[PDB]
């Protein structure tokens, strides 16, 4: 009995083998531009991505993600340096809805989360375990024009259709799933799967990236299950908003 994100063993059931699940500052949350504060000691993001070295893409029974050779986010709410280490993304089965951080309530169609690790603690598996051990990247996908920088990912997907399934995917550049603008909310959060560990300085970007129906419906071609396997249809890979608890989202913009 794996944690998944079915009506068995989906985010209402990782409590049981994950107590933190319940915890204080649990991710992702709803963003309530009523209650969101400019906060003017927020720099500007500095994302410096033109030596990232991607190194794979695969489909491990959740989502699929980018591995990287651990790229530096620094600036933003952030003291010191964080390697990216992976990309991926959840997404819905419908466009309506699919991602895990919601704004006024709003659901997009999918969220990318570009992972990052804080060099002080030396690698990832450290980095964990402390509270400013990870800075998370969110961004937003709604549907409309193609994103050009995504293309390389969506057509790699039908050869990882099935969970276990991997391939090469070097010379990727995450620069081409930006948008224009670096404007952020920002949160103390959590990893938003199982082990839920509190260890996550959010940082989620105001401004969606577009990506056209064609793209998005490529996600939910993919697997749950492994080859030869019952077909498990991978779409609605997202956990809901969390109580929010004693915390505050800053907005680096009036
Ligand atoms: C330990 O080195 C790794 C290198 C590449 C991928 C991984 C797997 N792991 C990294 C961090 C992470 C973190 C995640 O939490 S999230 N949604 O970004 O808050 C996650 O949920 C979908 C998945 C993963 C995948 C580990
Ligand atoms: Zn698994
Ligand atoms: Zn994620």
């Amino acid at each position: 009995h794996h944690w998944g994100y079915g009506k068995h063993n989906g985010p209402e059931h990782w409590h049981k083998d994950f107590p933190i699940a319940k915890g204080e500052r649990q991710s992702p949350v709803d963003i309530d531009t009523h209650t969101a504060k400019y906060d003017p000691s927020l720099k500007p993001l500095s994302v410096s991505y033109d030596q990232a070295t991607s190194l794979r893409i695969l489909n491990n029974g959740h989502a699929f993600n980018v591995e990287f050779d651990d790229a530096v986010l620094k600036g933003g709410p952030l003291d010191g340096t964080y390697r990216l280490i992976q990309f991926h993304f959840h997404w819905g089965s419908l466009d309506g809805q699919g991602s895990e951080h919601t704004v006024d309530k709003k659901k997009y169609a999918a969220e990318l989360h570009l992972v990052h690790w804080n060099t002080k603690y030396g690698d990832f598996g450290k980095a964990v375990q402390q509270p400013d051990g990870l800075a998370v990247l969110g961004i937003f996908l709604k549907v409309g024009s193609a994103k050009p920088g995504l293309q390389k990912v969506v057509d790699v997907l039908d050869s990882i259709k099935t969970k276990g399934k991997s391939a090469d995917f070097t010379n990727f550049d995450p620069r081409g799933l930006l948008p224009e603008s670096l404007d952020y909310w920002t949160y103390p959060g959590s990893l938003t799967t199982p082990p839920l560990l509190e260890c996550v300085t959010w940082i989620v970007l105001k401004e969606p990236i577009s990506v056209s129906s064609e793209q998005v419906l490529k996600f939910r071609k993919l697997n749950f299950n492994g080859e030869g396997e019952p077909e498990e249809l991978m779409v609605d890979n997202w956990r809901p908003a969390q109580p929010l608890k004693n915390r505050q989202i800053k907005a680096s913009f009036k």
